[PDB]
């Protein structure tokens, strides 16, 4: 289904370390512990999305990403690697697909819903991180 609304709690997080390594994050950021858990709040009205996700690193503010499918937007990944990308989100069937154009090749994500679970695959280079969240 295309309806991704809800409050989502991460339950599985596979190869986040490889994805992070491919992002080449500077040590002033990476010296802080990564959160083991994550909550994501998705507010969706049709193709209009407002998302709020807990930060990758401890003692950092939630990360807000708001967008409309098909409309490119500037992203500064303050809660992660602190880079600027040009992001474009599209639908591939019922899968929400984002390309983050910038320094890193094959950077983006895909996100989809099955029942009470949300699936998120993050890519950078040859690395894929697969996350599953349960609806709260």
């Amino acid at each position: 289904t295309r309806d991704q609304n809800g409050t989502w709690e991460m339950e599985s997080n596979e190869n986040f370390e490889g994805y992070m390594k491919a992002l080449d994050i500077d040590f002033a950021t990476r010296k802080i512990a990564v959160r083991l858990t994550q909550t994501k709040v998705i507010d969706q009205d049709g193709d209009n999305f407002k998302t709020k996700t807990t930060s990758t690193f401890h003692h950092h503010r939630n990360y807000d990403v708001d967008f409309t499918v098909g409309v490119e937007f500037d992203e500064y990944t303050k809660s992660l690697d602190n880079r600027h990308v040009k992001a474009l989100v599209t639908w591939e069937g019922d899968v929400l697909v984002c390309v983050q154009k910038g320094e890193k090749e094959n950077r983006g994500w895909k996100q989809w819903i099955e029942g009470d679970k949300l699936y998120l695959e993050l890519t950078c280079g040859d690395q894929v991180c697969r996350q599953v969240f349960k609806k709260k």
